[PDB]
């Protein structure tokens, strides 16, 4: 007789040595350096930090940028790129033993396993923040309700140094547009009626538009190589590209993503002139928009979503709803998340006088806040994350330099410091001989002013 | 700092107990009939027997049709599939618990657990099929493809067959999932970012794609293949009549395209697959001609009708002289697997020919038996009417010899003894056959002679 089906269940302390097991593959160690050095093998995960998260308490929308999340979006991300061929572009030659690693069944296996338990950490605040009878018609109406300055426009215009944020919003579309399709291809894979053959037409629409991408990059100073800015990508740009694998992965998902690609087709005509528009703008003459001009929604309503509907009914439309309303969502923390990160990095001789004040708000005991006394050599590089309350990094001795952002540094010395903002991406490196520093847990650091 | 990292282990009882969790899904239990009705979700793994068979011993090549051997591609069918998208044919209406049942998290975690120890059992044998030189060049690798470049043994079964039109639907089943699916586990290798070599890749899978048209599409011609034969075009109908060959060769591509550590392996088989295709292409529709005349749609074949120059040659100019091994072993590993295939195919046809004469081979066999020239353990069973024994092999020979009621014994596609009391049938090593109970109840015992011939 057949035996018993135990459930699939993976959880508690199992579940934080299964994360660590995979994490622990000497591939995903800290980085000496800022950057990946042509290695598309080499993802930083922070493995040390891992065994002390809890993947259980399944965070909500208001605490999906703490540590916790980036963490997860970095695990994921590795997780989900095992199934896409990266080459060097320097060649395989001297780094075989990294891509072994990489491609393993062992680092697959490991990854796989974790694989639920990640996609309801990183995804199952979406849960709450949309809701979903439905028709034909009805679903017509909505489509057609989905149709000024955009948040990033704001953001990049209004910024400081605009070049240098308009560089650190071209490296978080890394990901995405040099395996441009790649997410979508996972759809189109096996065996279904004439919507297979539709889907497959627009992924044949991309001369490719990964090397138009890459001569964006390089037209304004950055380099095409997956993932050489790694430690640069925000939490919300690696959850907006996490979603699409989830969608392609997962084939449950499968009319979420019919959803999303028909909003996508919609809005591309739209993102693609408003980022021509915006690089110009920054960059005059010098960079090349050619990505984005090529690529200037009515064929996905007829040709994917309405056969769809006729062939398998009414019931899938709900998850057409449900992608859309995700997506969108994503998008709105994406604008949020970049938005802040840019006035984060704008503000840091700001931060760096806010330390002053700050010290003396807790020397005259406003907050009681935990401190950790550290003394590390030279090279020590703490690779990026965040904090889920503010911070005030004050230097005793030696010299550090404080990571804020791409081309977004502040060098610190005996006396100085910095207020660090909860959940805004940053890192260290000690370029002393020895630094001695202290990191106060301040909470909020508006209450010691 | 860094906890230490303890490798991915998972084997003996842990792995067999891993196996039987992904295997217990409902959707992979027993099917009632013979053939799975427009349902692409459940695939039948007949998991009341895998917790007794050995996934730590890797069986060799003269193992490799072995009943642990189908049971492992029949599970690594299932696994690589999850990632291929299906509705039914009828539409998914009716079907939505199977399949959430398939695309779920958690069945997807449990195959994923289990896929490297089931590849190990799979694919292990090919390590000493083939061998690894290590004074590879670009010139040396040119000599031996060009060194690549009479009756098959597919076309001596079919033709030679007592009956040759039931031969060729047997076979033409064994393809529904690679061309139903075709050019997926190709796709595989396409994500990503990587050289030119992706452009020349994936512009070959436009070809096999029909280019985002749908009746120009592969996949759809060989629906109308199928279709002019009287077979139908939904997966897996037809799961119970495929070999473990035709499973072994699909899954070859799946493990390829699934593990990019074996992305050259790929390029290699791409290149003979490739050289191969006009030669194939023409046997096909030659073959099927002369079995069905007009008949039967070949337009699949018949449209089929580079890889050296566009993939190979930037690829070793880009990654150097150790790759080329890689390239040459998925050649060679692929060529050793076709050989597996046309002895399995050509053994199946064979058997399924001489059923009328292995029924009459059980009286002089079970005579042999009660003289005692093989003492053979024996099995004795009662089951009712619809009790239907899902296709599978045995490792030896047996004798089925009906006491009483009436047995379907069933061995392979349009292929059928009716076993009344006191008759029975020589059941031959590794040949995929099943049996259904066709009156109230049936006495009858299973004698595991190992070989027929010392019965005689
Ligand atoms: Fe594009
Ligand atoms: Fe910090
Ligand atoms: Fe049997």
């Amino acid at each position: 007789h057949v035996p018993p089906h135990v459930p699939f269940e993976l959880s508690g302390a199992e579940l934080r040595d299964a994360i660590v097991q995979y994490a622990t593959n000497p591939i995903y160690h800290d980085n000496l350096d800022w950057l990946n050095h042509d290695n598309p093998y080499r993802r930083q995960l922070r493995p040390q930090v891992l065994p002390h998260l809890d993947y259980d308490k399944v965070p909500g929308r208001e605490n999906i940028l703490n540590y916790a999340s980036l963490a997860v979006q970095r695990l994921l991300t590795s997780v989900y790129e095992a199934d896409l061929v990266f080459f060097p572009k320097s060649g395989l030659k001297g780094k075989e033993e990294d891509f072994r690693a990489f491609y393993s069944p062992a680092n697959r296996a490991l990854g796989e396993r974790i694989r639920p338990a990640l996609e309801r950490y990183a995804f199952g605040f979406l849960d709450d923040e949309v809701e979903t009878t439905w028709t034909a018609q009805s679903l017509d109406a909505y489509l057609d309700s989905l149709d000024e300055q955009s948040p990033v426009e704001k953001a990049i215009l209004g910024s400081a140094d605009r070049e240098r944020a308009a560089r650190m919003w071209l490296v978080q579309f890394a990901p995405d547009f040099l395996s441009e399709a790649s997410p979508m291809m996972r759809n189109v894979l096996g065996y279904y009626g004439p919507a297979q053959s539709e889907w497959f037409k627009v992924v044949i629409d991309e001369t490719k538009h990964s090397t138009l991408f890459e001569r964006t990059l390089e037209s304004v100073g950055l380099e095409s190589d997956l993932h050489r800015y790694w430690q640069y990508y925000l939490n919300s740009s690696l959850l907006l590209n996490n979603y699409f694998h989830y969608l392609g992965k997962n084939h449950e998902l499968f009319f979420r993503y019919v959803g999303a690609l028909y909003y996508t087709e919609s809005s591309l005509v739209d993102f693609c002139r408003r980022a021509d528009h915006l690089l110009r703008e920054v960059f005059g003459d010098t960079v090349d928009t050619t990505y984005f001009t090529e690529h200037i929604g009515r064929m996905a309503r007829e040709k994917i979503i309405k056969p769809l509907v006729e062939a398998h009914g009414d019931g899938i439309i709900p998850e057409i709803v449900r992608g859309i309303e995700e997506y969108r969502v994503l998008l709105e923390i994406g604008d949020f998340d970049f938005s802040e990160q840019i006035a984060w990095m704008d503000a840091q001789p700001e931060l760096k006088k806010l330390h002053d004040p700050v010290f003396e708000g807790l020397k005259q005991g406003k907050v009681d806040a935990p401190v950790a006394h550290l003394v590390e050599p030279r090279g020590e590089l703490s690779n990026t994350h965040c904090h889920d309350g503010d911070e005030l990094c004050h230097i005793v001795s030696g010299t550090m330099r404080f990571e804020s952002g791409l081309g977004s540094s502040l060098t610190l010395q005996a006396g100085e410091g910095v207020v660090i903002k909860r959940n805004r991406l940053h890192g260290a490196n000690i370029e002393s001989d020895e630094c001695v520093y202290e990191i106060h847990s301040v909470g909020d650091y508006r209450k010691c002013l």
